[PDB]
This record gives C-alpha cells, sequence and structure tokens, in this order.
C-alpha cells in the first residue's frame, strides 16, 4: 500500500541513482551503466548463471517510467545488480572491486533516507 512518504523516498532514491552515474563514482561505476553484453565479452554462461540481469541504466528507465512504487523497490533492484556481479565473477576480479567500492557509495547514502 502506498505511503504518503513514498515520492519523497523515491525522490531520494532518485537523487542516489544520479549521484551513482556522476562523473565522481565514474572510475568505478562504469561497468554497471549498461547490461552485461555477454556475447560481446565472451561470458557465454552468463545468463545461465544470472537469471535476473540488473544494471543501472535499466534502474533509471524503471525510475524515469515510475514503475518504481517505493523504496525497498528501488534498492532491491540495485543490490540485484551488486549481487550478479558477486555471483559470476571470482572474488578477487577487478570487476567486483569496484561493485564493492559502488555498492558503499549506495548502501551509506541510502541509509541516510529522510
Ligand atoms: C571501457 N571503459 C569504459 O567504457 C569507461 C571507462 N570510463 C568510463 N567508461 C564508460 C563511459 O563513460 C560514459 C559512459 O561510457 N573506462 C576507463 C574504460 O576503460
Ligand atoms: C558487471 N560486469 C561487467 O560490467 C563486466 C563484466 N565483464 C566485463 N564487464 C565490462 C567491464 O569490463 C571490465 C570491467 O567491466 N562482468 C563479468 C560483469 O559482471
Amino acid at each position: 500500500g502506498s505511503h504518503m512518504q513514498d515520492p519523497e523516498q523515491l525522490k531520494h532514491c532518485n537523487g542516489i541513482l544520479k549521484e551513482l552515474l556522476s562523473k565522481k563514482h565514474a572510475a568505478y561505476a562504469w561497468p554497471f551503466y549498461k547490461p552485461v553484453d555477454a556475447s560481446a565479452l565472451g561470458l557465454h554462461d552468463y545468463h545461465d548463471i544470472i537469471k535476473h540481469p540488473m544494471d543501472l541504466s535499466t534502474v533509471k528507465r524503471k525510475m524515469e517510467n515510475r514503475d518504481y512504487r517505493d523504496a525497498q523497490e528501488f534498492a532491491a533492484d540495485v543490490r540485484l545488480m551488486f549481487s550478479n556481479c558477486y555471483k559470476y565473477n571470482p572474488p578477487d576480479h577487478d570487476v567486483v572491486a569496484m561493485a564493492r567500492k559502488l555498492q558503499d557509495v549506495f548502501e551509506f547514502r541510502y541509509a541516510k533516507m529522510p
């Protein structure tokens, strides 16, 4: 059920999303800007292992289309994106190091939900 706080909380989520996409974090956020192109990268098992792909461009489209009804739904998608990275890649892979840094940006600001 929708709560009167949902629009304001979604604005906070949109602000986080803008930050994740901003130049400030680009050095480690860039792998997450677009869907994993498994075939281009030679990752021919990616879609057998990752059943629910997610990335920041998809989160952005869902936010712009008013798909997310509340902050929790938004956060589940952002976390899904990171979890897919941790599931597919060895934990010492550089993309995992980048995911951990971007997730730290996300979690600390999500925790500041007004
Ligand atoms: C392959 N590769 C990128 O694609 C990239 C990048 N730094 C940023 N990006 C992403 C680019 O910025 C705007 C959206 O695409 N670097 C260092 C890189 O190696
Ligand atoms: C999330 N994600 C990527 O974005 C990715 C990738 N393999 C390549 N890329 C694109 C870029 O190349 C070097 C760092 O990320 N994998 C396995 C992955 O999980």
